[PDB]
C-alpha cells in the first residue's frame, strides 16, 4: 500500500536499487542520465520493472534545454515552439510520447506551463502558453505517456532559499494559473507537480506544503481530482527549512498524493517517517488511502509494456555457458581487450570492446586491463582472474597465444562466431553471439 | 524520368548535395553518420527532401554490429536474434522500423539473409534465417518501412578482388536462396539487393550484373518483378573488373532497377553515362522505363511524412532577424561564445555553446573562437565579423562589455531570453529561442 505514494529517482542500476525496489516497492520511478546514458544498464533496469510489478516510469525530457533521452529527436525547446503553432506541439509531444512508449517510458515530466518573465517556458503569454500546454498534453497522452504540468500554480514570478512570489492571487489566477486552469478543464488523465514556492499573498508555506494551495484552489476551486506529485523534496527551497516530518504531512494533508524524491537513498527514511504519522494519527489515514486509490487508477491506465527491457532477455537467450556452472568474486580480474580493428562509420564493435572495462567493472575489480590486437592474440599475464575477450581467431600463432593462458583461471569470451568453441576443447567459455555491452553484461550477472 | 534510377549515398550535407539533387533528381537517398551524427543537418536535410519531392530514404540500420541512428534502440545483433523466437525479430523490427518512421526514413537495408559459414546473420541453418527474415520484413512493413533484403542471392560462403562462389547451383537454391525464396513469395513490398558475388556454377559475371541471376534465378523462378538494388557500384570488386558504362549495362539489362552509388558524387558521370547508352542504344529502353515504374510503385505505397524535418522548420520560424535583413559572407568570424560551469546532467545549453564553432565552420572558411564567462562578459575582440552569442547579462560591467564590441562588424545572437534584445537597441540581433544547434544553423543560412 505505502509505496505508491513515492516516485523515485535512479541514477544507476545495481543490487541495492533491485533491493529498495523489492522492499519499499515504489510506485513511481524516475529514470535519470546515470542509467540513460547506459543503454545496457537501462535494458536491465525496464526488464526488472517489467517482472517485478506496475511501475510509473518517467524522465524529465522535456525537450530543448532538458534532453536526457536520445531515443527521441532534439527539440529547440518550449519557448521556440511558443512561436509557432499549437499544432506543432502536439505533433512534437506525440512524437516524444510514442518513442518513450516503445522504450518503455509510461509518464514523462512535462509540459512546463510557468510563464517567462526562460527557454524552458512556452512564453509570457498565458492564453499561449495555455493553447501549447494543453495541445502537448494531448500529443503525449495520444503517444502513450501520462504527462506532468509544472510547477502549480506556477513558477515563472519567482525571486531569491525559498524563493517567493508576492503576485496578488486575483493576478495570479488570471496570468500563472490560466495555463493550468485550461489544461485540466480540458485534459484529464495529466498530473501536476507542486511548486517549490512561497505565495506571499496566500500562504507562507510553499505551494508543495500548503492546504490552501493544493486544496483550496487546486482540488476545490479549479476542481481537480487527479494526481499530484511534489517536486523533488530534497531540494534546498524544501528540505532546508522543514524536517522530514513536516515536509511528509504537510504534504499529505494538504492533498499532495505522490512525493518526489529525487534520490532513491532517502526513501527509508521517508517510507519510517509515514508510517510513523499514520501511528501519530499525525497524517489521517483516509488522506494515505484516497492517494493510494488517485496513485491506482492512474497506475490502471498507463501503458504496461516491457519496453526496452525485452533486449536484455533476447540476448540473455542467446548466451551459452560451456566447461563451468560459474566462479565466484575475485576481488580481481585481469581483462584482455581486442584493439579496434575496424573504423568503419557504421561498424560499433570497436566502441563494444572499448566499453568492456567499464561493464566488467561492475561485477569485479578490474584491476588490470591489457588491450592486444586480433592477428597476434594476447600477451601472456597472470593475475587470480582472467577474461579474454575473443574476437576471432584468425592464425595459428594467435591461438597459441591464447592457449598459453592458465585454463584453472581464464574465462574466454567467444564474442562473434561460435564455431570458435572448437579451439578451446576442454575449457571456460562464454558464447555471446554479439560484442554488444548488453550481451557481457547478462552474461557476468550470471556469473 | 530517370532519377529514379538512382540510389545515392550522402556522407554530409550542403550546396553541392543540394544541387545534385535538384539537378539530377536521384530517387534513393541513402544517408551516412556524417549526417545522422550531427542531428541538425540531420533535420534540414529531411526538411529539404522534403520540399523538394519524393524519395526513398534510408540507412544501414541493421541492428547489433552496424547501428547508425541514435534514436533506435540498440540491438545485439542478427546471431542472437536466431537463438530466440522470431516473433521478437518481428517485435523489433517493428520498433526499429516505427523509430525510422518518425524520423523519416521510409526504406533500410535490412535485414541481411546471408548464410553464416558472423554476427550480423541470423546463423547458419536456412530455416531459421528464413523464419527470421520474414519476422523481420514483416515488423519493419507494420513499423512503416520497406526492408531491403541482401545480399542476393547469398553472400555467406564467400570465398576471399571479387570472391568467389562455386557450390552446384542445387546446394544454392536448397541453402542460400531458401531464405530469399521465403521472404520473397510471402512479401510483395519487400526489396532485394544485389550481391557482389560470382557463382561459378551459374555465371562468371557477378550477380550485380548477371541476367542469369537478376532474370532467370530472381525475376522468373522466384517470381519476384519488385525493387532489385545494386550493390554499391564503387566497390572494388565490381569497380576494379568493369567500367562505369559496362556497369550501367549489365545491371539495367540484366533486370535489375537501381543503382546505387555509395557516393553521391559519382552521379554525374553514372547519370550521363546512362543517357548516352539510351542514345547509344547500347540500354534496352524497355527495361529502364520499367524500372521507372517498379520505382515508382514502390514510392507511392512508401511513407511519406516530413520526419524530424519540421523540426528545423519550427526553430526557423521562431527566429527574428532584427536591424539587417542579410550580412556579406566575410572570409572570418570570430566567434564569442559563452563557456559553461557545472549544471545538472539534463541540461544540454553548455554541449550546445561548444558545439557553435563547428556550425558556424559550415559557413566560413577561417574563424577565431574566444570563449568567455557570462558573468564577465566578452573580452575586447576584432574580426573582420564578429558573432557574439550571449546566454544572458547578469550585470552591468557584462552588459558594458558586450556593448564595447563595434556595432557595424558584430552581430548579438540572443539565446536565451528575447527580453534581452532591448539593451542591443538598433544593433544587429539574431534572436532565437535556443542553444540548440539547428536554430544556430538555420538563422546562418537564412543571412548567409
Amino acid at each position: 500500500d505505502l509505496g505508491k505514494l513515492f516516485f523515485c529517482g535512479f541514477n544507476d542500476f545495481n543490487e541495492e536499487v533491485k533491493e529498495i525496489i523489492r522492499k519499499y516497492r515504489p510506485t513511481g520511478i524516475l529514470i535519470y542520465p546515470g542509467v540513460l546514458s547506459k543503454e545496457y544498464l537501462l535494458m536491465d533496469f525496464m526488464s526488472f520493472l517489467s517482472k517485478e510489478g506496475d511501475f510509473l516510469i518517467s524522465s524529465d525530457h522535456e525537450g530543448g534545454q532538458l534532453e536526457v533521452l536520445k531515443y527521441v529527436p532534439s527539440s529547440p525547446g518550449n519557448l521556440a515552439f511558443g512561436k509557432n503553432s499549437p499544432d506543432v506541439t502536439y505533433r512534437y509531444s506525440r512524437v516524444a510520447g510514442k518513442i518513450m512508449e516503445i522504450v518503455g517510458l509510461n509518464m514523462v515530466f512535462a509540459p512546463v506551463l510557468d510563464l517567462l518573465s526562460d527557454i524552458r517556458s512556452y512564453g509570457s503569454d498565458p492564453k499561449i502558453v495555455a493553447e501549447h500546454g494543453a495541445r502537448a498534453c494531448e500529443g503525449y497522452l495520444e503517444g502513450g505517456v501520462i504527462p506532468c504540468i509544472k510547477h502549480f500554480p506556477g513558477h515563472g514570478k519567482a525571486r531569491e532559499t525559498l524563493p517567493v512570489v508576492d503576485a496578488p492571487f486575483e493576478k495570479l489566477w488570471e496570468e500563472d494559473l490560466l495555463p493550468f486552469r485550461k489544461v485540466l478543464e480540458r485534459e484529464k488523465k495529466v498530473t501536476v507537480m507542486t511548486a517549490h514556492v512561497r505565495y506571499s499573498s496566500i500562504d507562507s508555506l510553499p505551494a508543495t506544503l500548503s492546504e490552501k494551495i493544493i486544496t483550496d484552489v487546486l482540488r476545490e476551486k479549479i476542481g481537480f481530482d487527479g494526481l499530484v506529485i511534489s517536486d523533488a523534496m530534497e531540494m534546498s527551497a524544501v528540505s532546508n527549512n522543514f524536517s522530514v516530518e513536516e515536509i511528509v504531512s504537510l504534504f499529505l494533508n494538504a492533498g499532495g498524493n505522490m512525493i518526489l524524491l529525487g534520490d532513491y537513498r532517502n526513501l527509508p527514511v521517508y517510507y519510517e517517517t509515514l508510517v510513523k504519522l499514520l501511528e501519530d494519527g499525525k497524517v489521517q489515514k483516509d488522506k494515505v488511502e484516497r492517494s493510494i486509490r488517485t496513485v491506482e487508477k492512474y497506475l490502471a491506465f498507463a501503458k504496461k509494456n516491457s519496453g526496452v527491457g525485452f533486449l536484455a532477455d533476447v540476448s540473455m537467450k542467446a548466451v551459452e555457458f560451456l566447461g563451468f556452472e560459474k566462479i565466484d568474486h575475485t576481488s580481481e580480474v585481469t581483462l584482455l581487450v581486442p584493439s579496434s580493428e575496424n573504423l568503419s562509420q557504421a561498424d560499433t564493435t570497436g566502441g563494444d570492446y572499448d566499453q568492456i572495462p567499464e561493464i566488467v567493472s561492475r561485477f569485479f575489480e578490474v584491476e588490470n586491463v591489457v588491450r592486444y590486437t586480433v592477428e597476434d592474440g594476447p600477451e601472456f599475464v597472470e593475475g587470480d582472474l582472467i577474461f579474454d575477450f575473443v574476437a576471432d581467431i584468425p592464425n595459428e600463432k594467435a591461438l597459441k597465444a591464447h592457449l598459453s593462458l592458465p585454463a584453472e583461471k581464464t574465462v574466454y569470451f567467444v564474442l562473434r562466431n561460435p564455431f570458435d568453441v572448437r579451439y578451446f576443447e576442454g575449457r571456460k567459455i562464454v558464447v555471446t553471439r554479439s560484442t554488444k555491452p548488453i550481451s557481457i553484461y547478462k552474461s557476468l550477472e550470471h556469473f
